[PDB]
């Protein structure tokens, strides 16, 4: 039951106090911290895969010709409604719409002329909210490739907003109209062994091939070229280190009819959500030279790279991740109702991802303890942020409160703390408490 | 000339290979790192000012009723007028971008895009008809982040145990249909703001003025008196002066030179109506002159009052069995404008003297003297020559160092002086060179960006190099 649970600080219907529009959510104080924890783990893992991988931050709004080249204007449709959001740059749209509402059949041709001319300028001045972040790196490749001394591979990563006018948003963060993607675009020469399969050859993964065979398999045995299998391996290890239960992680190779047309290879990263079942949270797409070729064609700019008296269009390997979907997976996978004297809700999120990592509690709302806890709180601030302080209510009620939102360690000041300067550390999972010298709290 | 410098990795006209739209930029590899360094500094400073201050991430798109309450739909206007022909009347143009949710847009706009002078009378009844349904389902791209915390206050207030003060901070995108975008990152249609909304009881006094009472700042009042004063001398009550003082200290730690920072009080005519106190943070750009990079606004209880009225939801707080609407103090920052200040303030044409050939010679260089702790790339690693032994040793150094600094520039192209010049220009504090002596005694040389001095250091001892 994530729906009511996420209201405890993770995310809420956007502009909750008005009639919220479906497919938009505001992240609360815990949702914001958890998503940034994922984003920073993601950035540090994927950017560090190679010395020439870099984050860029392209603008959300892009010109019409971008999506001529990318094919979104022609093909990005649902039964035909195109899902891209136009944005009308300039004042013509406002003037046009204002004319439209007071319009009547008994007007002069001038009123009609004014409408047609305004719309003529509005369509001319029409851009789009990007429906995916990948287009950013593609249009930035030409300049960035020079700046990094014309080296391949070149990786351009984006962690940013995208927009889709989904007819029927559903299932909280799975199907949104506004969302965050994290995508690494790898521009590379398909004729040299840039990436060493020996780094991941023995990585093991749950693989559902396109014929429906579900198997445990080593990266070296995957039915793909080494450069592609290498990154299936790296992506797997990212999720291993995120702490995803091995049973609930698999990689699904899409068939020729299910995959996007320009993905020569399309493998979805899928997580078995306790509430929704298996759902993709990202994908690994080999797109040959389709992307830069289309942009070279439409833009008129030379997007080729020179090697050995030869010029060619770099190939693209895309590693794409729905950030909001991964965040929902961290909630759904670790939200546990346990019984042992009644039943407690506990968020068993891996410690290194927990939105709030420590809570400090005076055993009782007496100033002799309150003074000691505030001191403890003030020293721990230099080792962790943010930190919860709470002195109100029962100590068991406060323990239950922080377990509900996944805090790994609760620290309690007691009377013995006043004597020997030792506090108790309560482990969120085991619920065991061990006494520790205040000066040994960093360990 | 700054227009050409920033193309060395900071930011580029958006979708540069196409016909770029004015007022939109893509941040390149250095611009992204620099902007994230500012954002991370900002967050760590302002979120830690008080224990109940939290970052939130509201959606960019908001229902139209948000901007009925806030007044943006009615008041958020640019004056527009329409060679050597006479000029028409000056009109207001609203800067908010609508976003048309649902398929009603495409149906209606297909009639608009295909409207002709020969269309039928039934064609007209349907274009009025579809246009109406479109407008009913229209939302807006927010023009500021502030409305996010205001509509989230009700729930978050409860979740943090009904404590005032409550601080909600947003670092995110906002959009404005600006007529004439200009001056790079200063006048944008798509931009990032960092804004902290402080909900508080003004009768209460939860901010100790003694923390900042003697902090000195350049103050330009609404009368025009420019004076350098202590925070306690400010013509505002303590709670307001406290945060003027905290904001000044943030820029002090950022490394803004004292002479290039001032706080200007806006007059009754120039300020926004519901800003009881409105003080702009202004930076003296070498290229652009004095420019606002942020603002400190006391808005009393206007924001929650208006949202409670329009939405109907109870945004009050019970204080001693009396209901009251919390007041808002807003600290607002244009992230793009601050990043541009970090380039423009520090990009230097330097002339100096240095010892070469057993004598002093005169030289000149372009160096970005950005404060070391904000530099987009802190360290560069250079093999002296493109020889396998040096390259291998250099890569070894690069792999050890990336546990202590990230990212790191590695570069083996061109002469060593060429490469020193390249990282001087993009502000890298330290360049590390692996030479033939490195192969002999395992020492490298560290070149300091500011002084250009070289010190040999054992690779073992390298991680002790100071960022300040």
């Amino acid at each position: 039951d994530p729906k009511e649970y996420v209201l405890k600080g993770f995310f809420y219907p956007a502009s909750e106090i008005y009639n919220s529009i479906a497919g938009f959510y505001d992240y609360g104080y815990l949702g914001t911290l958890l998503k940034n924890n994922f984003i920073n783990e993601w950035k540090n893992y994927f950017l560090r895969l190679h010395p020439n991988f870099w984050e860029v931050d392209p603008a959300i709004v892009m010109p019409k010709e971008v999506f001529i080249a990318s094919g979104h204007l022609e093909n990005f449709n649902d039964p035909w409604f195109n899902l891209m959001f136009p944005i009308y740059i300039g004042p013509d749209s406002q003037e046009a719409l204002n004319l439209l509402k007071n319009l009547k059949e008994n007007v002069s041709e001038q009123y009609i002329k004014d409408i047609i001319e305004r719309v003529k300028k509005m369509v001319e001045n029409e851009a789009y909210l990007r429906p995916e972040t990948a287009q950013g790196p593609y249009v930035m490749f030409k300049r960035e490739f020079i700046l990094h001394r014309q080296k391949l591979p070149l990786g351009l990563a984006v962690v940013g907003k995208a927009f889709r006018n989904e007819i029927s948003p559903r299932q909280l963060l799975l199907r949104l109209r506004e969302f965050t993607q994290a995508e690494l675009q790898i521009f590379f020469d398909p004729e040299d062994n840039e990436f060493d399969i020996n780094e991941v050859k023995d990585v093991e993964l749950n693989f559902l091939d396109k014929e429906g065979n579900y198997k445990r398999i080593k990266v070296k045995d995957l039915p793909f070229p080494e450069f592609y299998a290498y990154f299936v391996g790296k992506v797997k290890q990212f999720y291993e280190r995120l702490g995803i239960p091995e049973e609930r992680l698999r990689f699904r190779e899409l068939s020729e009819k299910e995959k996007a047309f320009y993905n020569k290879y399309h493998v979805d990263i899928e997580i078995n959500f306790p509430t929704y079942g298996w759902k993709e949270v990202g994908g690994i797409h080999y797109r040959t030279d389709h992307d830069l070729s289309g942009h070279m064609k439409v833009s008129g700019k030379d997007l080729t790279v020179q090697k050995d008296n030869k010029k060619f269009i770099p190939h693209v390997l895309e590693l794409s991740f729905g950030v909001d979907r991964n965040v929902l997976a961290l909630i759904d996978l670790f939200l546990t109702e346990e019984e042992y004297k009644e039943k407690r809700v506990v968020l068993k999120i891996p410690k290194h991802l927990a939105p709030i990592k420590v809570a400090v509690f005076p055993l009782l709302k007496k100033p002799e303890l309150i003074e000691k806890a505030k001191e403890v709180y003030n020293m721990l601030k230099n080792y962790f942020y943010p930190i919860i302080y709470d002195e109100q209510g029962s100590i068991g009620r406060r323990y239950r409160r922080v377990d509900e939102i996944g805090v790994p360690y609760a620290i309690t000041i007691d009377y013995q703390t006043l004597e020997d300067n030792t506090v108790t550390i309560r482990d969120r999972d085991t619920m065991k408490q061990v006494r520790v010298k205040i000066e040994d709290l960093p360990n």
